[PDB]
DNA sequence: TTGACTCTCTTAAGAGAGTCA
DNA sequence: TTGACTCTCTTAAGAGAGTCA
């Protein structure tokens, strides 16, 4: 299949193209109560889309190129970690949004880990809470705090201990 | 089934039921380099899983009883929670392992939340490490920590800022 | 070769309901 | 009435592949 320099020319292409789309600054929670700003980089709402870009759901989009009259195919976020492993520990490897946006198409704001991990970050206290990630959050997770739980732990006898 | 004290009876005979399961003691991450102890009461791996209880999935179990000559059943961690609200800001609530333990059917171990907070359980530092659930949890989630991320963030050229 | 649609699948935290004996 | 099986569905973080012009 594509050589490794035609991998790196698709990742190119890409770049160039979601360089172009609109750039939109958001201000998000940092941890500790500290404020920050993303710089997200959002795939149109309807087609167009960009060159390459197609929608396959309702937020999922694909990358397609053509190369020596063969039709290669990609995740829309995908393509920035096609030169790298695609597993790890048994587990697939994912594009993970570390701006929790995603349209964001901003290759700054993506990182390639096992879904597991990438979930995980939804709850993370953020780069100034408290965050262990080795690759480290760029913000906190949307889904942090004391949560809504509707009932605790509770018996009505005396079967059970803790 | 219908009135509250059927509702009373089906959680005390649940309750009785399960409080013959066997007890199993796991010691447990607390956070903070701490460690603590939980039994658990683990429904058996086969058939005879007790009075009232059936499989319906590797790990998912029903409760059944006959009332009024009709068969009510349901999920078999969502038993002590039926004088509960089900939803909670428009989202289901569901049966949350604070033990991180399936098998488990002890109450003291379970609380009822929307899907997303019991998720996010499996990554928080735990009781001793920093958790912030207001119910709180009683140990760390299973899957705290650095992760296994394989690349970070990058770009190839100048076409993006974070 | 390209765009704009269509379809189903994965994972791991969770569910409801039917077929027999 | 009770037990022991069978099936598919929900969610929200993610995927692969087909059709037509
Ligand atoms: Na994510
Ligand atoms: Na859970
Ligand atoms: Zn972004
Ligand atoms: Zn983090
Ligand atoms: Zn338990
Ligand atoms: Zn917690």
């Amino acid at each position: 299949a594509l050589t490794n320099a035609q991998i790196l020319a698709v990742i190119d292409s890409w770049e160039e193209t979601v360089g172009q789309f609109p750039v939109i600054t958001h201000h998000v929670p940092l941890g500790g109560g500290l404020q920050g700003t993303l710089h997200c980089y959002e795939i149109p709402l309807a087609a167009p889309y960009g060159v390459g870009f197609a929608k396959n759901g309702p937020t999922r989009w694909q990358y397609k190129r053509t190369i020596n009259q063969v039709v290669h195919r990609w995740g829309s976020h995908t393509v920035p970690f096609l030169l790298e492993p695609d597993n790890i520990n048994g587990k697939t490897c994912t594009a993970s949004h570390l701006c929790h946006n995603t349209r964001c198409h901003n290759p700054l704001h993506l990182c390639w880990e096992s879904l597991d991990d990438n979930k995980g970050r939804n709850w993370c206290p953020g780069p100034n809470g408290g965050c262990v990630h080795a690759v480290v959050c760029l913000r906190q997770g949307p889904l942090y705090g004391p949560g809504a739980t509707v009932a605790g732990p509770q018996q009505r006898g005396s079967h059970f201990v803790v």
